[PDB]
C-alpha cells in the first residue's frame, strides 16, 4: 500500500525518464525504442510490472496519478506524459523534442 506507492514513485522520481511496461507487449516495445531514439538510455529506467506479485496494485496506483491503470505507463521528470499513443503524438507534434531540450537531453 503505503509500501507500494513510495516504490513507484521512486522509480519516477530517481529517473528522469520512467516507463512502466508489461511482458512481451509491442506498445511497450515501441514506446521504449522511440525514447532509446534519443539516446535516453542513460536517464531511462523501464520496470516490468507484470513480473512483479503487486502488479494489481502498481496498476491502480498508476491509474490514481495518471487516469489510466494501462501500460506503457510514461513520466518525464515527474511529468504525465501517458500511453505510447501519447508519446507518439508529443514525437510527432514536436512537444516531446521540447521537453528532453527543457532537461539537456537532447540540443
Amino acid at each position: 500500500s503505503e509500501a507500494v506507492k513510495k516504490w513507484v514513485n521512486k522509480i519516477i522520481e530517481e529517473n528522469i525518464i520512467a516507463v512502466f511496461a508489461k511482458t512481451e507487449c509491442p506498445y511497450c516495445i515501441k514506446a521504449i525504442s522511440i525514447l532509446k531514439g534519443y539516446n535516453l538510455n542513460s536517464h531511462m529506467h523501464v520496470e516490468n510490472i507484470e513480473k512483479n506479485p503487486d502488479m494489481a496494485n502498481i496498476q491502480a496506483y498508476l491509474k490514481e496519478l495518471t487516469g489510466k491503470s494501462s501500460v506503457p505507463r510514461i513520466f518525464i521528470n515527474k511529468d504525465v506524459v501517458g500511453g505510447c499513443d501519447d508519446l507518439v503524438k508529443e514525437n510527432d507534434e514536436g512537444k516531446l523534442k521540447e521537453r528532453l531540450q527543457k532537461l539537456g537531453l537532447v540540443n
